[PDB]
């Protein structure tokens, strides 16, 4: 019994606050995180390619790095605060827009202060004011924007690879470069089984932050031979950048496994939500919120000319504000622009027709899999599966209508049944729209879908941060630990394969909400205080006056 209590309420406090004044942070972290000699990056200057758009637009710290050493000159100060704007302008409401946009007219484009690039022709000048009034458009300054950017990327470019502030990246680059280990983070109680292993939570020592912790055994790997499957979820996981998807920030190894380091999704997978939350379900508006969002989710895995396989209940997430992201990629896979790909794979009663048909497809079986998610959020229950056997829900797919029960208003059918259309070629989505036409039934009537992808929209249930939205421990399985295989040379070359360490983008982020960057980077503030005596026991011309104070009366 013991046990339980425990793992829990330790859990609640480092999602709370953790260890007081340190956010988490061990004890000793200044130390974890000391920069290495210049002469140590050297190697990795060299490596590092001089690409604008790579070192100060994608990379987060590359990119304040940037800011920051814009801000010295005036000039390019200038320059930055523009695009900040336009960036704000271009996400301000219509009612607000011309409001705020004439006030960044006035502020850079006055042709009576300093001006703004070295060469704007007079005519983009007047001609972009004119075109403002009458209809404030989105790209109303995507011609400046382009120009300023062109204007950075050169000069004022290498000027900030040959300054001291692109040293100090070089530095906070070689800290994610670092190599990772079962010591770079605190375990915790498990939160649910895994495919290959516990899926428990972590902490990084150093900064603090939290996480998920994927384990993959690698035993149980070996005799499933699921070596692809597992490299597979990671490499996509890497390069996915999403709301909707959980990031990935560290793949290392251990004795016994390969592990994910995940966004930490506090409010648990949708299978909770919807069996273990009192009476099944969840009212109309929700489960719209949700698909809405798994909406855009699979927008954007698509946008990325990838497949999930894998929509269900199991593998939708929320976070602490209430939120989802898609979760789980094992079965996901990427189709090449201008084909196709057969595969019989997934989790059987999501399975689309095609699929178990063994058809070829693109994107179909995702929208199939909305469908079928969203019944089963308003229904209660899985439109296909008390236990029923393999074979008959196969059958029930390939040629059984769906049954409403009496939840689904007039639009909750047409939607749900457009998804659930068994012709691939003619289902919703997959018509020649993609998520376009599924974002225009009528069903998201007061739903700003421009904001949401924003995640500016207000979910209808925030979660108790108090609460912890799984089974407990001795509450989960776990398969026979069988024996009788040896890890061989060959999965080692693997293993090296597959451990990459830190994931930049998502690494840099971490450092700087936990604010580690901000309180580290910055250099010429500590012990600064300029000397009362000099080398040799002197005081400076003239004597600090407050020193002389502190020797008499
Ligand atoms: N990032 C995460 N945050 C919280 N729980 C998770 C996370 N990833 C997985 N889980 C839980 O662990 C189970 C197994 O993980 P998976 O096999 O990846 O779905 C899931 O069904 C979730 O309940």
């Amino acid at each position: 019994e013991l046990e339980n209590i425990v793992a829990n309420t330790v859990l609640l406090k480092a999602r709370e606050g953790g260890g007081g004044n340190r956010k988490g942070k061990s004890k000793k972290w200044r130390q974890m995180l000391q920069f290495p000699h210049i002469s140590q990056c050297e190697e990795l200057r060299l490596s590092l390619e001089r690409d604008y758009h790579s070192l100060c637009e994608r990379q987060p710290i590359g990119r304040l790095l940037f800011r920051e050493f814009c801000a010295t000159r005036p000039e390019l100060s200038r320059c930055v605060a523009f695009l900040d704007g336009v960036a704000e302008y271009e996400v301000t409401p219509d009612d607000k827009r011309k409001a705020c946009g004439r006030q960044l007219t006035q502020n850079f484009l006055s042709h009576t202060g300093p001006d703004l690039i070295p060469e704007v022709p007079r005519q983009l000048v007047t001609n972009c004011t004119q075109r403002l009034e009458q209809g404030p458009c989105k790209d109303l300054f995507q011609e400046l924007t382009r120009l300023t950017h062109e204007y950075l990327s050169v000069a004022p470019f290498a000027d900030y690879l040959d300054s001291i502030y692109f040293n100090r990246f070089l530095q906070w680059k070689w800290l994610e470069r670092q190599p990772v280990t079962k010591n770079t983070f605190r375990q915790y109680r498990v939160l649910g089984k895994g495919g290959f292993g516990e899926v428990c939570a972590c902490q990084v020592r150093a900064t603090g932050k939290m996480y998920a912790c994927k384990k993959l055994e690698k035993k149980r790997i070996k005799k499933r031979k699921g070596e692809a499957m597992a490299l597979n979820e990671k490499q996509i996981l890497e390069k996915v950048n999403s709301r909707f998807v959980v990031s990935l920030a560290y793949a290392y190894e251990t004795k016994d496994a390969l592990c994910l380091v995940l966004t930490l999704m506090n409010g648990g997978d949708l299978k909770f939500h919807i069996y273990h939350m009192g009476q099944a379900g969840f009212p109309e508006a929700r489960a719209v919120f949700y698909a809405a969002e798994i909406c855009c989710g699979l927008e954007d895995l698509h946008r990325e000319r990838i497949v999930y396989r894998d929509l269900k209940p199991e593998n939708i997430l929320l976070d602490d504000h209430g939120h989802i992201r898609i979760s789980d990629l094992g079965l996901a896979v990427h189709v090449p622009e201008g084909q196709t790909i057969k595969g019989r794979v997934g989790t059987v009663g999501y399975m689309a027709p095609e699929v178990v048909k063994n058809e070829r497809y693109t994107f179909s079986p995702d929208w199939w899999a909305l469908g079928c998610l969203l019944y089963e959020m308003i229904a209660g229950q899985s439109p296909f599966q008390k236990k029923i056997k393999r074979e008959e829900v196969e059958r029930l797919v390939k040629e059984v209508p769906e049954e409403y029960s009496e939840r689904f208003s007039p639009q909750a059918r047409s939607l749900c049944s457009q998804l659930l259309c068994k012709d691939p070629a003619e289902r919703l989505g997959c018509r020649g729209g993609s998520a376009r036409e599924v974002k225009e039934h009528p069903l998201f009537k007061k739903l700003n879908f421009k904001r949401l992808g924003a995640g500016m929209l207000e979910p209808p249930f925030k979660p108790d941060p108090q609460a912890i939205y799984c089974k407990d421990v001795l509450d989960i399985e776990q398969f026979s630990t069988v024996k009788g295989v040896e890890l061989e040379p060959t999965d080692q070359d693997f293993y090296q394969k597959f451990a990459t360490g830190s994931v930049p983008i998502p690494w840099q982020n971490e450092m700087v909400e936990t604010e580690c960057f901000q309180e580290l980077n910055v250099f010429g503030l500590d012990g600064s205080v300029p000397p009362d005596l000099d080398w040799k026991g002197q005081p400076p011309a003239p004597p600090k006056k407050g020193l002389l104070q502190r020797l008499f009366s």
